[PDB]
């Protein structure tokens, strides 16, 4: 239906904006584009499904999160490849650990101060009845 669209974009334009100030965060500067497969050859052949924050945007775009839910998932995605990348005591590994914690960190409390659960639930049940 017409309502079930404005729905949709409203989740959009919700989504984007948590997304956009994500990756204004000079922390999570490293999460912002795909890793290079010059400066990292390896990373595509470790981490079998990357994600980053433009990869997000695209898919915010493209229409293929119906629920926060679905979003929080890539979101929880970019931080545990973080931590199976950069499992190492060194410094430089525990910087972007940190920093991907930071960034799930950062998005889950953006979502519970902003996002209204009523509104979830019924993404959630027009979801469902697709
Ligand atoms: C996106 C992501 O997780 C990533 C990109 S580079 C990297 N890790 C390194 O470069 C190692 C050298 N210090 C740690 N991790």
């Amino acid at each position: 239906s017409m309502q079930e669209e404005d729905t949709f974009r409203e989740l959009r334009i919700f989504l984007r904006n948590v997304t956009h100030r994500l990756a204004i965060d000079k922390r999570f500067r490293v999460f912002t584009k795909p890793v290079d497969p010059d400066e990292v050859p390896d990373y595509v052949t470790v981490i079998k499904q990357p994600m980053d924050l433009s990869s997000v945007i695209s898919k915010i775009d493209l229409h293929k999160y119906l629920t926060v839910k679905d979003y929080l998932r890539d979101i929880d995605l970019i931080c545990s490849n973080a931590l199976e990348y950069n499992p190492d005591r060194d410094p430089g590994d525990r910087l972007i650990r940190h920093r991907a914690c930071a960034l799930r960190d950062t998005a889950y409390a953006i979502i519970k101060e902003e996002l209204d659960e009523d509104f979830e639930q019924l993404c959630e049940e027009i979801q469902e009845s697709r």
